[PDB]
């Protein structure tokens, strides 16, 4: 019923955010090109066989969530309250959501039009077709795009879709947390933020039990990371992977 107004500090939190995702989150894509070069071999049965003994898009994914992950920190340390954590909890925090950001903020690049992430000609399109051919299989592709398309319909404003990043990663519920306390106090200023932000500037009919949709979303991530980890475990046994992966990929999922 009620609609406080957002605090002056509420405020800033969103200025911050809006910011820092700006700085972080390239919208036109352009430093795709550096990365190792997409390769799609001839894999129209799906062979897993195939895909393991090429992994022909490993290289150019594996470079863009390594980019990715760059990113994901630089947001974190402009998260309010985040320089707060002892360093020890901030790689935590940043190693056990990494994967679960990128998945929230590839949502930006994704597009029902074909249920692809487009982020440029048709070299830099990513189907689903292109995450089998990095080594992953439809038990977590298939859960991937249903999350992508449900995020997809939540519409939700910049301000909402960099809040729910910032909660995302500050969550004191990770393990190997030292400080769960000030993390949730931390998770709880930004989580009221969005409350409040949902209540007095999101119109309805998409304002209703918005922000519970959003907490289920962060549910859906745990279950999405879970699965991803344990094909990345997989892959990993593939002789000669770690030459088509990154340092930081290696240690973040290794
Ligand atoms: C990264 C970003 C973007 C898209 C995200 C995608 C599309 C390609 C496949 C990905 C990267 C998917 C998210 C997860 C999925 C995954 C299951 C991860 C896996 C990585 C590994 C092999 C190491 O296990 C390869 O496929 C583009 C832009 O919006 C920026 C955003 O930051």
């Amino acid at each position: 019923s009620l609609r406080p107004k957002l605090s002056e500090e509420q405020q800033r939190i969103i200025a911050i955010l809006l910011d820092a995702h700006h700085k972080t989150y390239d919208p036109t894509y352009s430093d795709f090109c550096q990365f190792r070069p997409p390769v799609r071999v001839n894999d129209g049965g799906g062979s897993v066989t195939l895909e393991l003994s090429q992994l022909s898009m490993l290289p150019h994914l594996a470079d863009l969530v390594s980019y990715s992950i760059q990113k994901v920190i630089g947001f974190a340390k402009m998260i309010p309250g985040f320089r707060d954590l002892t360093s020890e909890d901030q790689i935590v925090l940043l190693k056990s959501s990494a994967i679960e950001v990128i998945m929230l903020r590839s949502n930006e690049s994704f597009t029902m039009d074909d249920m692809s992430w487009t982020c440029g000609n048709q070299d830099y399109k990513y189907r689903v077709s292109d995450v089998t051919k990095a080594g992953h299989s439809l038990e977590l592709i298939e859960p991937l795009i249903k999350f992508q398309v449900g995020l997809k319909k939540l519409n939700l404003h910049e301000e909402e879709h960099v809040l729910l990043m910032a909660i995302c990663i500050v969550s004191p519920d990770r393990p190997g947390v030292q400080d769960a306390a000030l993390i949730e106090a931390i998770q709880d200023r930004l989580s009221n933020t969005l409350q409040t932000y949902i209540r007095c500037r999101h119109p309805p009919p998409g304002s209703h039990l918005l922000y519970a949709k959003m907490i289920q979303k962060l549910a859906d991530l745990r279950s999405l990371n879970e699965e991803h980890s344990k094909q990345y475990r997989c892959l990993s046994f593939q002789p000669e992977c770690s030459m088509k992966l990154t340092p930081l990929v290696l240690e973040v999922f290794g």
